[PDB]
């Protein structure tokens, strides 16, 4: 077999990106300032963190084993619990004490035959008394919210119709449904999309098989009262390329950004309309809703070139690091329209942004608040001279949060400081009575001065000021998505506004 | 109650001394070089690490909750397990989420009445299939060697005759006895010493009550074939001082360093002879043995002033930090002699030293190898300009290990580097056939450059060279004592040479 390295090497595992790989507890975290005592619940986030050095040199960030952090809040006290998802990959590599899984989504490079290749490292969501650790190439892994024990690969009582479950399911605050899909739903390189939903009782509701015009990456999707929307990233899969040791994904400059629209209830595969947006990168969906006219307003991050530059086109053509900006775009779609080409989107702010969150109490309905990460290159905001040589690479950079009031157009910006970067934020309703977007925002900071992580607690009344700064004595590697589970919500999801 | 701080403050918890307070696992530690594949067993060490900020400002290092590290070695792979001892202090403070125990060994400063005040933070030893977490003011706490679960306060099947159990019991390699004592054996300020031993079957053998000439700290002791030896540190306890909120310990310039000698078997309390060594600090015992004439050779660290300078005399007189050196002394004692005053000791090396270890296969018999920590002020050996502002305070400093061959007089020195300091080393016999002092030495390093801990593995054939450097991604706070439990030893202790 290819030799297993006994320590981490390369930029992807240097400085702040160096794996820690700790599992266990740190109770009674140090706090500067004061955590509002009314906050009760858990902040769950996932980070890719390779448990063993890869036999593949400079293995990307996003191929790392899913490690779950829980920050448990009560009466102004907070405890950390940390545990790896027991994926087939994790268990078999732990048993062998060496890496066995190969390149991102390429089973032809694996040193052994895996049934499930999930790193479960993209998102961690609450559903019917379990956590679901998500990776879009795989079913979810079910975990205990209290202990972070892994129950195992989850198939919804044998109801799961798809080989794949999206990292970005949507929770309808009115119907209490989990709205899901998977792409490559019948295996590597398949154009099959399976759209499916589960009622609050755990019974499967919708199951509609449709066909993608290309085998493109559908990372995120959008749900409205009457429609589900599938934005396709112009990254395309060729199984024959994979069989020769090539990348699962390759950029295609020659195709539009397809946006499929399907009736949410009772539809057939053929009812989908593949609208064609100007060529570009489909980033994370903030939210979608139908306006008075019944037109879909799709608000999402959108870039004009390949954000995933490490997967260029067939001729190796693509952007260089930190060159591509994503902007907060609004697309208008009419399911009635027979005109497939879509107009250029309007932009809601100027900022280079990603990781948009809304008050999920209005998810699938009209929202007037969005919180999102920003990357401001204006000199001084980030001390790049100090940070870059300590940062490593392979992970997206964010040097602030922004709150947009969609009505007033007002923007508040949180700037943690010149030697700190942020992850994805969560929003917490102040209480079950609070107005949309009124309450607390939490965000994990990387402090390159201390080489330590911090959890910032912000009040939405003044996003510029830290109410509390929770000082972790370890590093938490830059992570992906996270979610709030409020103690006052019995099913883990907030009540409709 | 006095307010509980919500973050650590003061020099005792700054830089490398900042508590991490993590419990759990880090498997498959990163290795530079190669761990000899024949090494099989566990390195256990204990560190004081306050779980909650003290209500007492600048609480000393040595009042911190005992946290146990296990480094589990097999086939050139190593795993870390880390867990706090579940002392009464730990459990009740965890429940209250605030510090409750007060000043070092002063129950009159506690915010609640404790039955047991142990932090179990001084030593961790193997006895009959359990770990014993030791603190000289308390009985041991029993723990699972595999999981580091705390069983609870241990009384040897109700046989423990003393309120107190020394942090420095001795294991007789021939008789397989654990030889023990406790001072202040009948409570605060008592001059009662209880000498007791346990056979390999767990049955108590010796139990002899004797009286100390003063209520002095007896931190360490020595065992020979026929004698047990009690060196008294001129730190003296006054219960009346404690009742007013004063220190348990206060230096007395007016007394000698008493060295009690008692027949090991069948003695009465009155059989003890209190020999009087020149005034000084009794450091850790390397080993003691009877020579051809039946005279006790006691080899131990010995200083001419108060090493514990934070506990000065009644008028606040004592040394300043880093002023007092301890030297590797040999004292000669004859139990037959009626001459109580002892000659000045001969010195085996020039180095400022402490934490002596021998090949414990010759413990209580003649030894010709000693490994010990050194603090060398020779310019360049430690980059004090870089280290000191990152180091914090309250913990002893060591910038190398030395191996002394007592026959040849040869000294090998391990120097980890200018920006690294060491803890206490362990010695591992190469195999059950190896000569005295032949095998491996392990020592935990603080790397002030990375602000990370490392575990160095050395071969006794060349102590200057690291065979392996195990890179921990976290800090382990400067600790106290540790012990090797070899897999090949059924009762956890090596076979007589
Ligand atoms: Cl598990
Ligand atoms: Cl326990
Ligand atoms: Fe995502
Ligand atoms: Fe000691």
């Amino acid at each position: 077999l290819p030799p297993a390295p006994r320590y981490f090497q390369g930029e992807n595992t240097a400085g702040f990106m160096r794996p820690v790989r700790f599992e266990g507890d740190i109770t009674n975290l140090e706090v500067v300032g004061e955590i509002p005592k009314s906050i009760e619940g858990t902040f769950y986030r996932v980070m890719p963190e390779p448990h063993l050095p890869s036999f593949i040199p400079n293995d990307p960030w996003f191929n790392g084993d899913g490690n779950i952090s829980g920050f448990y809040f009560k009466d102004g006290h907070v405890d950390l619990k940390q545990r790896y998802v027991r994926t087939e990959k994790f268990v078999r590599e732990a048993e062998a004490r060496r890496s066995l899984l190969g390149k991102y989504r390429n089973r032809y490079t694996d040193l052994v035959e895996f049934k499930i290749r999930s790193t479960a490292n993209t998102n961690i969501v609450y559903w019917r008394g379990q956590l679901l650790a998500l990776k879009e190439d795989s079913p979810p892994y079910a975990m205990d919210p209290e202990t972070l024990e892994t129950f195992g690969v989850y198939d919804f009582d044998g109801q799961l119709p798809s080989l794949t479950f999206t990292a970005h399911p949507k929770f309808d605050p009115v119907t209490r449904e989990m709205v899901c899909f998977g792409y490559e739903a019948k295996g590597d390189g398949t154009r099959d999309i399976c759209y499916y939903s589960f009622g609050p009782d755990g019974k499967i509701a919708e199951t509609v098989w449709l066909v993608s015009p290309v085998c493109g990456m559908i990372h995120d999707f959008a749900v409205t009262e009457n429609f589900v929307i599938f934005p396709i990233i112009p990254l395309v899969c060729d199984v024959e390329r994979m069989k020769q040791g090539g990348d699962h994904w390759q950029w295609d400059y020659s195709i539009p950004m397809y946006i499929g629209v399907l009736p949410r209830r009772g539809a057939q595969g053929s009812d989908v309309k593949w609208f064609e947006a100007p060529h570009g990168f489909a980033g994370h969906v903030a939210n979608a809703f139908e306006d008075d006219k019944g037109h879909i307003q799709l608000q999402m991050a959108y870039a004009k070139d390949n954000v995933f530059f490490w997967w260029p086109d067939a001729n190796g053509k693509g952007p260089r690091p930190g060159e591509v900006e994503a902007h907060f775009a609004n697309f208008v779609l009419d399911y009635q329209s027979d005109k497939l080409p879509l107009a250029e989107p309007t932009y809601l702010v100027d900022d280079d942004m990603e990781f948009p969150r809304i008050d999920d109490r209005v998810a699938t309905r009209k929202h007037k608040h969005t919180f999102f990460c920003i990357f401001d290159r204006k000199p001084g905001v980030t001390d790049f001279e100090f940070v870059m040589p300590r940062a490593g690479g392979g992970a997206p950079m964010s040097n602030g949060l922004a709150h947009l009031n969609h009505e007033t157009g007002d923007i508040q910006r949180y700037l943690p400081g010149p030697r700190k970067l942020t992850g994805e934020c969560i929003f917490i309703p102040r209480n079950s009575e609070a107005a949309e977007g009124d309450g607390y925002v939490m965000v994990l900071l990387a402090n390159y001065e201390d080489m330590c992580s911090e959890l910032a607690v912000l009040d939405t009344k003044d996003l510029t000021n830290e109410v509390a700064l929770i000082k972790l004595p370890v590093r938490l590697r830059p992570g992906v998505h996270g979610n709030w589970v409020d103690k006052s919500d019995v099913d883990g999801h907030p009540a409709p506004l």
